[PDB]
């Protein structure tokens, strides 16, 4: 195999520059049946890959699991295969109450709580958005009507303590990331996530662009139980947004 | 007075949510007489501040000074008067060689090497761009023909050792500064400034519009001194594109 | 399913208050197969957990994917699922001239270089096995007649940058990473993995049994390839370490 | 211009060796009223200085603007033009109960609350003020029966958030500088100011001797209200005891 | 004198490879009273030294006095000196609650509290005991019937604030080392104590192997008043646990 | 015994509010026996206290041992046991060219690369001598004729690798030390010892009176070895300086 996980050849992508890249492997295929002449290229471990055509040209909807590492070494692959762009698309929760589920989001930049990151740059370099990527992830929200929050994202090298999640085993969070969801909250950081901060850090130094959009389908703030329908109906609408956003940076 | 530092008041502001914020007093007289009905307000240190009309909207042209420490004070002040949106213009050099003198440079992103820029948010948080105001400064770089970059600028908090300056008659600069020149420049950064880093993290984290933009007086690598006509042609060119921008944001 | 991730339920563990976990998802189903009464419970992108017996016991298999972030969360939601002993079987390569290929480690402690440990203790604390499980692992080896080496490992939160790769196509590795193969090798570190750091640290601190145990597949400062009739057999041996260890910790 | 931002000569300093560093260009003057044929030699942005004579040998009075980076290049430049030994006077508020309005601040030391000092030194390497230019602030204070305080000051890179004010927009302070204030407070810290540590910092390492006297006019920890003689009432006292201070630096 | 501070010979060691290392002279005789053929060999500043042999072969029972330098240097001349393997004996209290005065610890591994192992590893590198010294350590406790903890304990470079006692002067421990009590508390160390980081670190590192062992005292978390007896008569079943240990080490 | 290690009490120490701290054991006797009616008080480990008069007033010497750890301690029961004012005597070497042998040197202030410094307060805070100190300790080297040299002392928390000893025969020094020797050196710091920065730092923010003096016995990079007939002057001229000094702060 060419690469080293992904398993795939310059024309196996068919000398696609861009990627669109979710952490789950089902969700490869979804965003992958929205473009032609599809196909699952490979699933090594969690590295599941597929293959479509956006309005004429090649592109790759591939899994990057979960964290910096399997985004970095698929996103580094993918770069070792030639991607420019890439486009990260998912789900979210909001922890601003300002914002509801169903909604969209936009991250110009992230927080680096991954050791992913500072692997590709000195963490005085942040974890950014290309303008180009976040600018047609606007054009393209706003188009399917989003209620669309631009803003940054805080992207953890851990689901629970580096997210502040105290449902777990410990009920325990450091130190050092305890009242941390209200230092983001109330310094306007919309979410969590794990995988960005690396992604868009790696893009960032390597001349590479690189944004990313998320349907809202919780609120680690907020009361209310959205309706089973959570997941999926607001998926097709960041999905659309994210492909779409995809169509325009070619 | 209702501001610490600057001497102004609300009245004097007349409105105007918007300040355009340039380094020095000098350049800020010129920057509102390209604009309406210019008025000196209070000149204190380094903070100089003036008023002006845009399309019947009363714009504040106030002076930051040198580096994250005065910059941070001006900002907070102009907003403590009142203004939600800042846009800081000037004018620098090019880390990197496709980067030409004449050149214009909007940032999504500051590299923090700054010490000023820390009081807010961590190394871990980004120092980020308003993409309203990036939007707007693109496209007006774009609306007068301006050829520009778009990416990060590496921020210090000295002229001399944070900008790895050994051009210090000490010639020094402490181990944790040593290498970034060709460090940032392979890694992407268009340039160097010491305000940026200090403004885009205090806006992000005090929920404010950010942008910046600046004329490139000097292409530092590439040895050609730009033209005995100066840089002073830049510099009036950035402050259409700060002034036009400005013009969509209101 | 009882977690956010896995797809488990408690009845589907069976008791088995002892999981082992390999990284990938196809490494898993073979290992439980060693065990008595194997079945497949639940595939979910890199997490893929088996049932299976010993000596009367459930024993879990379970994918804990690549490097610590999608490691940390496996382990939370196993745990968080009822198991308080976790084991790591994998594949290595050795940093250490003495060290062969086809040789096993047992590791007490890991370097924690990965960012993902830091969510759980500081720097200051350790990323320790524990006792018990590493004398189950050692006196597993040597029932098995295994050429161990018992020290420390170095952990990764990135397969390229945290290792120190310019592998990688960008080939940068941002300066807090740069020395540390010979540094460590000189330094008593037997090898590099991105996991344990992440595991043991977990453990250590949220009051769990870990160890961890690696095959190792190439000794890689010795330029000899190993064994064209592979690397297979020196996993297939680390597994039976595992498994046998297992034995004699329920 | 013979220096960067000073645009000063030789003897337009008159090789003066000594500096007197306000931060306000209104105070310079002032200084200089109190030493004899006083000119203004230049003020570039916040640059404003003025030269006059002190027992016989030219001395200059120049402002250092706000914070560490205008300092620094003052004092860089200002040794680069032949500055050995540098007296910082100006005002303060006390952090600490013990100490009133009116009184006089002698700092052996700063805290390092900037990024502008680690320019000039690892961080280790304390914000202290030379013993002889202590030793004449000391010696010239008790001389017109000030009560003087001799201890650390705190030096900050941003007035409000690393002098934790929260009369500010935000209301907040970020979670790495909260408390600080008690913690400075019981340590014993009687002050806090922006300048200094850079200051100390860099003549500190420089072979070129540093001090500060400070006139106390606010108390950050007090209730009763001072009359609007604060300021100037004081500043007399202090800016006295600088110039004596220095007179005995000859 | 051959080392620095020891001042002993390869036979004035006897080329003993194996040391006992107590923290105090007076233990050094006691902990050599059970060795044959004893010899007080230096006492130089806190460098009391005996020399016996175990099972036929010599061995040093060697005082670290406090801390990591002072066990540093000792351990250093003793690496210096020959030494292999280092066994730490002392008494400790316990930090957390289901342990009791009277019972044994054996500590795995330690938090680096100190600045001492700093300069042995670069932090990441855990402070770790070796396991066959860990291995002794617990097959000597369970033998003399030992309530034997085998866990984490915090090595600190100051007595009160790291540990963070509040019986002192100052009743304050710096913001950094505050509530750390509890945070390593929960994490589950076992105890505090001044010296290990630097031992296991330095042993670790070096191809040197380490091990400690103590009997629990006095409880910082605890009520009842312990006999007076607290001190010997729990210090001579961990001294003798420690020789024992020792004694299959050969 | 009214601390934890020393040994003593209050009629012990007989009023005495200042103490003097040698580091080892054996120069304390010697140091009060210059005084008045010295009285060998408590030896335990590093711990060693003597009580003698001067000008009718009690003094205590008191040996702190090894580095910051055994320093911290002590200078925490002295005060712990009543004394405000502490005076370190030492000798040293010299990494100033400058600096000689038989050079005396008053610190004001200390690099903190020790970590026992860092219990106290962080490496924000500089380490920084009692001004009333420093003068008494001046005035004092000024008055027996010494040839001294007022400055910045480098603080290590290990004699080896802290100081940058590859003496060492592991000949290691983590990168976080590497080349500070002459670094520190053109950064004007004078000599190396271990304990100010920890002694200093811990009178400054608990607010004691802390000074320092050294004789330097050798001057490093001149490789004239001194004088065969030995350093024992230059102690015993340092210990002059120290006892004149104290006699002037009673």
């Amino acid at each position: 195999s060419d690469v080293f996980h992904l398993g795939l050849t310059k024309n196996d992508l068919q000398g696609a520059t861009l990627a669109i890249v979710p952490g789950d492997p089902q969700r490869v295929e979804k965003i992958a049946k929205l473009m032609d002449n599809p196909v699952h290229l490979a699933s090594h471990r969690e590295f599941t890959s597929w293959r479509a055509e956006l309005d004429g040209k090649a592109v790759i909807v591939c899994s990057t699991g979960i964290g910096g590492p399997s985004t970095s070494i698929a996103v580094e692959e993918l770069a070792q295969l030639g991607v420019r762009t890439f486009l990260r698309i998912g789900t979210t929760g909001a922890i601003q109450p300002h914002i509801n589920v169903g909604d969209v989001l936009v991250t110009t930049a992230a927080v680096r709580l991954d050791g992913a990151s500072l692997h590709f740059a000195p963490m005085e370099f942040p974890a950014v958005a290309d303008f180009s990527c976040t600018t047609a992830l606007v054009n393209a929200a706003k188009s399917v009507g989003a209620t669309t929050h631009i803003g940054i994202t805080a992207s953890s090298d851990t689901f629970y303590p580096g997210q502040e999640r105290y449902d777990t085993f410990s009920g325990r969070v450091v130190r050092h990331f305890k009242g941390s969801m209200e230092e983001w909250q109330s310094m306007g950081v919309m979410n969590y996530e794990m995988e960005s901060a690396t992604l868009l850090t790696m893009c960032a130094s390597q001349g590479l662009r690189a944004g990313m959009v998320a349907g809202v389908i919780v609120n680690r703030t907020q009361q209310e139980i959205p309706n089973e329908e959570t997941m999926k109906a607001t998926e097709s609408h960041a999905v659309k947004i994210v492909v779409e956003a995809a169509r325009h940076l070619l």
